[PDB]
């Protein structure tokens, strides 16, 4: 059976925790999955044994060579799970807050380079999936909207009116370039 | 039968219906109300004389000293309430028309805070009310609307743009508070 | 079951959320918050009658001419409640806008003593959460967070990665009250 | 009954009949009202004694220094009150005469506010009711039309061929009033 | 019996009541008077005839020119006197204004005696009477003593010392007549 | 009697005394002043009430149109009379002093005639008595001798200790007129 | 036993006349004066020692300091009052010379309210009964009379003829309102 | 007990005694001063924990939070207002010295009124019991006639041979303040 | 019974710990205090948890805006005073080692009545205990030593022969309030 590629990278960063969180998933379905998670048998079929081989494989497609040391020949894919989480794990503090001081220090540009801007939130967006997890794009729009010029303080609070029960964020880009529009028609 | 200190000022002449509502709920506190809300009762006795002689009692309280001077005792409370409708909620037709011109002429152009004008639109139509006029919620939007400047016309595309089953006067000031944090802030 | 005078006022719509907490408070020691919450009786007793007119009463002591206007004879207080929770907390993301900015306007530099940034920052957030925002506590600490100068460095660098579950409201707050009484000292 | 200062104005000697008539009120809302208005048993029982103590002493905290010899502390506050009538009510030619020229020499200015004009005609009824006789009604328009100003002139000619039927004194101020609506708005 | 000179003025709108006082008088000793204050039994007998005849053509004698159409040739006098009663007897508000006016626009200047102002004064007061509006002795009294100047003011301040059943018109004639003498004296 | 005209005069409130006298002269020699000069008895049948009525037609003749006010319609001839004599007649201490100073400041000037001179003296007379003076004789004789000038002291030597028999004030006049008379030749 | 909110002044040494009657009339209607008064046997029983401890706590918070002394530790009230009468008022001639010095050499000053001055007596007189004097109405009218400026003076001549039974003080200084009020129109 | 606003302050020390004394007046009218002052009941009586509770509240109302930090709460009220009171009013030595060394230079420069000088005497008097030096009747009076000024000084000498029963000290400052009305009097 | 004022401040933290204690003991007055320094009762029947209610109410009644927020109607209101009370009462050794240091440089000044400096050093000593630092009465003394001026010598020298049978900062305080009085009398 082939493995269907995706564009989950093998891991070699951020949050092995998550993307093993995913790749259990991935092992589920052939519940290569049940093998790592189960307790190893009294009886080991040749399932058991199958699942071990294409769960490591796995592993390995999704693991950096760097990583893939770790794996080494045929260390267990639970034992290097354990490896990976014992080096790695930081369980709880850094997440959020290495996103709120980013954004502390990655907010308040309202005029320059507004294209950029939209790279800055999609940091910002980057930054949310990397560490923080707590509120979603009601607050971001909120203080993105906030990062930005005169024109929203018009229109977005009473005018626009609840276009958030839409929440067509992409017609909030489009308003940016609206802005643009207007920038270049006035001249 | 107990009764406390009053927000109310002693009345005067003016927020006549404001003041006289207020102190119908009063009076039904009380449960007092019901003499002046029934017709001529069958019970017709000194505990409902009692109640009505309190609402005369009450009212007494606020009235001043033109007020007092209706207070004679031979009148009856509602009569009393009559005559004070006589003098200040008369319905006029040329009162209802004058008013209706002075709004026509009365405008928005920056001198008024936003409060300011809240109040002006406020008196404006108590007393088209109090001159006998029948009003509804689009009639108090559209006027208050035309009274405004351009900045603040952004809010009547709002209204262009928003169902008017929601728009009510209160959420309408509320969002004219949100149309005027605009000129503050946006300055 | 008092009379005597509060800081509550005869109401504006503005800081609505403890306002009206205030009201509930007091409604609570004048009994009638427990008919207004309350399951309405099928057969709405003198009692409950009286409860509910008392309520009205109360409210009208303390609401403006304006809510009081918009308050129709019949309504009950619930239907006072629910208006202006309609008006202030139909929970628009303008609200959190606001809050957001009003946030944003004070910086606390060197200068202001820290508790008057603390309980405006206090104030500021807890209408936020009033305002049905889902912001985490040291999330909310985070926006002070970013007020602060240079001085706080030394800890602050560090703190951003000590956080919430390892630092929390009281934590953090403690932290911070720590650099910046030695900051003062230091000075 | 805790008596948290009422609509009354203390007393130096000044309106005594309608500053009785508030206090006369009063008693009816201390229900004292019954001890001069009613027969006072001189068995006095003892709720009686204490409410006859009780209307001397609320009559006192309103009564001026003067007013206090007025009361000696033996006479009943029926007998106060009594007393104080025959000074106070002693109506008079004098009072009559003085204030009958004193109001028929004050005139309707086109300028003086109609309200105003009320109160001012209401008042003078009073007084001239109250100096020691009662006044006609066609005697009551008489004066009122006499009080008007020039610009009316059209107006009175015109209601000078109107008969009383035709001239209701109520409908004759309300004609008036809004005659003096059209005067304002030709202004 | 004859036509001598009964030199009242032929009627044209002047003293309609004094006039009209001395043709009744005057058509008495014809003892014609009956033909119109007798309202005629059946009883045209040629007596009557003449009766009516030559008070009608009395009438015409004494009455203007411009009232003979009043004064047509058919009907009896009786008419005659209810058409200029409607003319001036209608209860003429123009009339009880006018005479008002004018009572209240002159003070007594002292070019005149004293006692032609008093008949001035009587006359339209009883034309006042006349003219539809009632007066009071009270009423009689204030006008004439404060249309005086101040040289009376000893009597005018006797007059509020003195008691009401003694100032009467008369003896308030009297008192005004012993103040006339004194002023006179005091030059 | 016919109402030729006699030496009377529309009265016009002067020489009342004369004027009077002469009206009542003439309704005597009418028969017709029984009237007045019986007070109302049981005997008011139809001559009397057509006496007394012709009697007021009469004065009326006689009265000028402001004594008509006098007149007043209903009050019988007796009463319009007394109440003339109440306004001229006018008995007061006062009416007598001062016509009294008038008397003995008053001097006989030989250009003005003696019977000039008589006049004068007369109708202080007149005042006098119609003050109500008690006017002696020897008071009319004495007062008109202090006015004359030296010529007259001839005659007036024959009254100091001479017969007052003959000096009645119609001999006094003869006297006067007979010294008149000799000082007309002397001239 | 409500204490309500009695405007009577903390006193402190002036005026003690009235402070100390308003208190009295205060006992009276807190029904405390029976048992203050009555006597001080062994039956002061437990609702006799609570009103004494409650009158002696009213007079305390109506007093100042500088009775506190002659409070004496444990004086009831009864005996304060007596402490306190006699430390004020102790029938002090002196205080009677002062009094009549004061008065005589006190005069109306037109601008002096009426009232003010009609106080000042009325404090003279209420002194100087408690310094011991025997006062009389005709006392108290006379030297109010002697007291006002010239035109009063001349309205006071007037009032001269009204004998001391047709006067009473209070009947006195309503006929010298009318008589200010006669001034207003007078100049 | 009633709560009604006393006239006693949140206290640190200024009038000790007097402000005390007050405190204990209140309390013994809300009868809780009999164990403040008295027993210590064996028995657990609920009504004396509410009552030193109540008493407790009421003082530290009337205390500063020096005397609340003496207050400490596990202890008797009383108590802590007896320390307090041994603290602040001991028998110092010292004090009685430096009281009587102040009142030899309190001999009155008597620009003050006479009376407010006798009521710091009294306060001296208060403060010297106090110190410790309780005083007797022929001390005070010694002092009190060394203290005053030139001309009372003059009147002491005749006080000197006044007769010392009658010398009572309360009769010495109604006879010092009858002789300063008499001083006045005499200028 | 029903809350009186209590000038207990509308709360912010300022003077927290002896604010505080004027709260606590208010809760101890109406016997709520044992469900607020108990823990909330085991079984909080209808009675305590009105009791609670009550507190927190009071709390409200006492409390500022942000400080009303914290008191949501949520947890106990003796959670949230301690809330409070570890934010500005932070228990933490900084706090302690800052007011060592403010303890060690005040010293005494002269215009600091011995008083005063006492009162100023027991706040300090509050906050210090109220900071939780465990120090007594021997340190009280002693920090007294080292603030007392070189005008103190002597005594500080007398109280170094004070042992510990001595110590008590009362006593204490006597003899420094014996030394400053004498201090005052010798400069």
């Amino acid at each position: 059976m082939d493995k269907a590629k995706r564009n989950i990278k093998p891991f070699d960063g951020e949050k092995y925790a998550i993307w093993k969180f995913r790749i259990r998933a991935l092992l589920a379905e052939q519940d290569v999955l049940k093998v790592v998670d189960g307790l190893m048998p009294n009886e080991v079929d040749d399932s058991w044994k199958k699942a071990e081989r294409c769960a490591k494989s796995t592993i390995i497609e999704y693991l950096s060579d760097s990583f893939l040391n770790f794996a080494t020949s045929d260390i267990t894919a639970r034992q290097i799970l354990e490896n990976l989480d014992a080096v790695y794990e930081r369980k709880s503090l850094a997440s959020q807050l290495a996103l709120r001081k980013r954004l502390l220090s990655l907010k308040l540009s309202s005029e320059m380079s507004l294209l950029s801007h939209f790279h800055i939130f999609d940091e910002l967006i980057s930054e949310l999936l990397a560490a923080g997890a707590k509120i979603e794009e009601m607050d971001k729009i909120s203080h993105l909207l906030i990062t930005l010029p005169s024109c929203y303080d018009g229109i977005i609070t009473a005018i626009e009116t609840l276009s958030e029960e839409n929440l067509t964020l992409a017609f909030v880009k489009n308003r940016l370039l609206d802005q643009e529009i207007k920038i270049k028609n006035d001249h």
